[PDB]
């Protein structure tokens, strides 16, 4: 169960987080810490395409190689608050699942600046949810995490000691595929 409601950036500049470009999960915490693997990879793009605004999704599970793409459609609540209903697809937009009532996440930009963010995601999929679950990005897939982005997670009253980081997980993108499947 999601028990949070998180608060998105004061003065969050939309245009800027959703540029079409790729952002790199580098560190995450789950609140029911057995909800994910304790070994992962996570990309995203996010970007406006043909007027609509777009999320595009990798996930990787570095041990048991499960992989999957997702494309959505973002649904605005307020300003840095978004609900996404995901079609599962290939890495070159090929519907695998479709859309459906049931399927969707909340997105909440939390902290961004033009190298790093702090969101929060909250998973409804039918007897397959997911809790609370909080992740810091960055433009760089290598970048550790500095003291803006370390002092949001503080001043959402997190500790970033309990994060678990995905840098050790020999983690590769593709971020070619992540940036068309904005389109699809
Ligand atoms: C970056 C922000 C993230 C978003 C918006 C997000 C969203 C999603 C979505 C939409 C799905 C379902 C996809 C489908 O069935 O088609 C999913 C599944 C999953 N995600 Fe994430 N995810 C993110 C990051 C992460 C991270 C960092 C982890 C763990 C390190 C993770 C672990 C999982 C797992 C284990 C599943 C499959 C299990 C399930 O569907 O219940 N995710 N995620």
């Amino acid at each position: 169960a999601c028990t949070k409601n998180a608060i998105a950036q004061t003065g969050f500049n939309k245009d800027k987080y959703f540029n079409g470009d790729v952002w790199y999960v580098t560190d995450y915490l789950a609140l029911e810490p057995d909800d994910v693997p304790k070994r992962y990879c996570a990309a995203l793009a996010a970007g406006t395409a043909s007027g609509k605004l777009k999320e595009a999704l990798y996930h990787y599970d570095p041990k048991t190689q499960d992989t999957f793409y997702d494309v959505s459609e973002l649904q605005v609540e307020s300003l840095g608050k978004y609900t996404a209903n995901f079609k599962k697809v290939d890495k070159n937009g090929n519907v695998k699942v479709a859309v459906t009532a049931g399927n969707y996440y909340t997105f909440t930009v939390m902290y961004a600046d033009d190298s790093s963010a702090l969101i929060h995601t909250c998973l409804h999929k039918g007897n397959k949810d997911l809790g609370d679950l909080y992740a810091v990005l960055n433009r760089n897939k290598d970048a550790a995490a500095g003291d803006k982005v370390k002092s949001a997670v503080s001043a959402a009253t997190l500790e970033f000691s309990k994060f678990i980081s995905t840098k050790e997980n020999n983690c590769a993108y593709d971020n070619d595929s992540l940036k068309s499947l904005l389109t699809k």
